[PDB]
């Protein structure tokens, strides 16, 4: 964020370093002048002047990270549910890395009210697609939480839950809300409309989504990993993808030997000339993946592939 959220704080770093070499430098002048005055026998008043300028600058740093504070709890907060998301399930790893990447990205693409929300919307954008439709639904409303419970009132943060506790069917009573959307909302846990509750708390929170052709085109590395229930299959969505993207794919199912000489021979070609790689149902043969695929893992240009496996599974 000092780096490259402020210009101020970015000059003023740069500046105090220029100022600390500018004092090195001098000293080191004033040494060899002192020697060479001793052998025959302005510039340290702006350095002064400068060291004093300089000498008030730790406060203004202070005060911007005090005023910042609320932003770092908040990406603890979310960095430590993105770990727990990687022990519910054993496929939602989630690492520093990743979040300090989408943090970065919030800034490639009420200052800290602003910043904040595009903490979340980018944060939400980007790790929705690696989740279920349930996990989306859960994640999605604890977000939902984190921002409405810190920059709301109590009265809805206890609205909120008692409403979240007559959903769970855990704890049942009268809110005290605090409108049309207060309407709707009756009018849906009135009706027992679950799906309907959810779906206009998602509507009402979060406007932007990333669907497979959305969440393909912003990306940047070359490996690529998918997964499903069994009963969903995503080879022909891939083939409409590369239809619509009029790139080159070839489906490469896995099993026998030969077969595995075959997408190895494939995965090179597409490493020399390019092109979309798929393998249908890598749980095959895990080993030779496990070895294969990952030693090739650990940079041509236009190059993509994908995985397909499976979420019960391996």
């Amino acid at each position: 964020t000092l780096t490259e959220e402020n210009a101020e704080m970015q000059r003023k770093r740069e500046d105090l370093i220029k100022l600390n070499t500018e004092y090195r430098l001098k000293l080191k002048n004033l040494e060899k002048r002192l020697l060479e005055e001793l052998n025959n026998s302005k510039e340290a008043m702006n350095i002064e002047k400068k060291l004093s300028e300089s000498e008030e600058f730790f406060p203004q740093f202070d005060n911007l990270v005090e005023e910042y504070s609320i932003i770092g709890k908040h990406s603890v907060k979310i960095f430590s549910m993105l770990e727990k998301f990687g022990q519910f399930h054993w496929f939602y790893g989630i690492s520093i890395g990743q979040f300090l990447s989408c943090f970065k990205r919030v800034f490639i693409k009420t200052r800290v009210d602003e910043i904040l929300w595009l903490l979340y919307q980018e944060v939400y954008c980007q790790f929705s697609t690696a989740l279920d439709k349930k996990f989306k639904m859960i994640m999605a409303m604890t977000m939902f939480c984190l921002y409405k419970f810190d920059i709301e009132s109590e009265q809805y943060k206890e609205a909120v839950l008692t409403m979240i506790g007559v959903l769970s069917e855990s704890s049942d009573g009268v809110p005290k809300l605090t409108n049309d959307d207060l309407r709707y909302l009756w009018d849906y846990v009135t009706t027992k409309s679950y799906i309907s509750a959810l779906n206009w708390f998602k509507n009402e929170f979060f406007v932007d989504e990333w669907n497979i052709a959305d969440v393909v085109a912003n990306s940047e590395n070359n490996y690529f990993t998918m997964a499903s229930e069994r009963d969903v299959d995503g080879t022909f969505k891939l083939i409409e993808l590369a239809k619509a993207s009029k790139e080159s794919l070839k489906i490469i199912p896995l099993g026998s030997i030969e077969n595995l000489n075959y997408a190895q021979e494939e995965i090179s070609k597409s490493k020399i000339e390019g092109g979309w790689i798929l393998l249908q149902n890598i749980q095959m043969s895990l080993s030779w993946v496990k070895t294969y695929l990952h030693k090739h893992v650990e940079e041509h240009e236009k190059f993509k592939m994908f995985m397909t496996c499976h979420l019960t599974g391996d």
